[PDB]
């Protein structure tokens, strides 16, 4: 299959040619999408979720597809992302394999996989593709758009690319570009996938895959989401209550496997290391012709205001990088929230510290309303 | 070669059946050692030291082989440890691949490697045939024991196990046990070293082996034994200068580089027993039990001690040198402690003598 699909999902067909940033162009293809929250009559209370790169259009749970979603305590009735008030758009990242067209998704002239052939994929590919799903609901301008982690970059590249299609911002956990530190952990999470011989040079197909470098791949990231004293303290040197040659003897271990073989059961390879890659190559302030770089990027965008948040623990976007998304934006003239968050769960805190991170989220959306 | 030893290393053999901790013993085991500066006629100025994991007995250049030592700043004529006071007695790790009986060695009783047969090691296993080293060099009194990272542990392992051959302590970013962050840490660096179809369960013969393994292995160490911080501040973007999915990043060039000269002299099963020692070692599981930890550094007969620690070390957490600290101290012993503010990480006792050399200098200078 290759492809994890949810039940519920609605597709947005890209018209004929989608022309990709770094060559070639896409036919075919579809964005995978879901809503949440009824749209009001002038169509002004549309909110668009681009998320990080494991994650899909359900965000939240509902009648037709009651699964929780992975921001199921962020997005909902009476929640920070209120669906009482808001029309939550979710989108798959183009380049995906949850339902939007990607690397396992078949080309229409060979009848097979992309596989390696699918163009490189640029974060600015996946901004545009989500840019068309909104419009093609019927939106001309959304009430705000909403980043995080690698949706950040995403989030930053349709306000660049699209300036009248959002009157505010969120971005949680996001930055211009990559620094070294998190290139580094990239490269070795890629490393994992290509250095097994499962990958076959991306031709696993139904066969069992780089199981074991996906497993890898998604403990490095685990490890480097949540700041290591959180590490030592929720599990310390506890060992596995389970009770053969250097096997796995520390309940850390067992956590770390259990949680990386449900990544590797619903995730394509391929797909993993074209976004992983795309997330390397963005740099908001690289072109265009206008000048400052990412500052003066930030400044020619056009919302109104922005809240912009991160994680004081955050080791893979330090809390500079969101600092400097804040103020971009304010030079510009929106009216920004920027707030660090006192939290131990470092760059997962917008998924698994939304005790904290929700509280800022509904007070700046209830400015929005 | 499977083994990487240094040109003027000399040798202590271990007893005929030296036992390990966790089962099994040693037949015609040896310790690779290097001594630096002389021993005076009391035989009173001697200082031990014992490594981190990939080190080996040759801390610094010397006439038999001037190549520079791991710890070439720190020891020498007028340095940090001063070779005109002190007789620097360094060891290979029992476990290692640099001189010392380890995986890579020859099992006599076979003619070939040990490999995967080597007996399971333990810290408590390298501290007790550093002592025999000790012993065995005439020696009934160091003047001071110092470990670093794992030796840290090697070292703590020595002063509860042997209480009389050491009168003074340097302990620099060491601890009494390792915490989930580490494990985890050197678990997946073994998983990298075990998933390179090279290994063959431990059976790799001369050539590369688990090349490609030992190279990840290191970067991932080499990415947590400093500040996250650091690093961002030091490559940027910068692609690489020389010109599918491969490394494009001046930053991957950085750490291949380094990697390779890693795997290039160290063995992998070697790496795969001294790195599961480090998670296995609790300093609180000696005498009785009594206490826990702090029970066992409160027993610890050391008079004076100078405990190092950096503040960004995320492996061995500054709260781990303070509870050395404060253990000792509980004891009766004189401890100095110092949080050292560097942004080497874990590597500062290597990379930034600057902050770890004068605190050294002066403590030794009292011990004198």
């Amino acid at each position: 299959m290759r492809e994890f699909i949810p039940p519920a999902s609605r597709f947005i067909e890209l018209p004929d040619g989608f022309a990709m940033r770094r060559g070639g162009a896409l036919y075919g293809a579809r964005i995978a999408y879901e809503t949440f929250g009824s749209l009001n009559a002038a169509r002004d209370n549309a909110v668009l979720v681009l998320t990080a790169l494991s994650g899909d259009a359900h965000a939240a749970s509902r009648p037709d597809d009651p699964t929780p979603g992975w921001w199921e305590a962020m997005v909902g009735p009476g929640k920070p992302v209120d669906t009482d008030l808001w029309h939550v758009i979710c989108v798959n990242s183009l380049g995906s394999c949850k339902g939007s067209t990607g690397p396992a998704s078949t080309d229409p002239r060979t009848g097979e996989p992309y596989r390696l052939s699918f163009p490189e994929l640029s974060i600015e590919d996946i901004a545009d593709a989500a840019a068309h799903t909104v419009r093609a609901l019927g939106i001309s301008r959304l009430a705000c758009v909403v980043g995080a982690s690698m949706g950040g970059m995403s989030a930053l590249a349709l306000l660049a690319r699209h300036p009248e299609l959002a009157r505010t911002h969120i971005s949680l956990s996001g930055a211009v570009h990559a620094l070294p530190f998190s290139i580094a952990v990239r490269s070795l999470q890629r490393e994992a996938i290509r250095s097994d011989p499962g990958w076959l040079q991306g031709h696993y197909d139904e066969g069992e895959g780089p199981r074991r470098g996906m497993l890898t791949a998604r403990k490095l990231g685990m490890m480097t989401y949540r700041s290591a004293q959180e590490w030592d303290c929720r599990f310390g040197r506890t060992r596995i209550g389970e009770r053969g040659r250097f096997g796995p003897e520390f309940e850390v271990e067992s956590y770390l496997d259990f949680h990386a073989q449900r990544f590797a059961d619903r995730f394509d390879p391929n797909s993993y290391l074209y976004l992983s890659h795309a997330m390397d190559q963005f740099d908001l302030g690289d072109g265009g012709g206008g000048g400052g770089g990412a500052p003066g990027a930030l400044s020619r965008m056009r919302v109104e205001r922005a809240l912009v948040m991160g994680a004081r623990t955050d080791i893979l976007f330090p809390l500079s990088q969101q600092q400097e998304i804040a103020d971009g934006l304010s030079a510009g003239g929106a009216d920004v929230s920027f707030l660090p968050v006192d939290t131990p769960a470092g760059h997962d805190a917008f998924l698994v510290d939304i005790e904290r991170f929700g509280p800022p989220v509904a007070k700046f959306l209830a400015i929005v309303a």
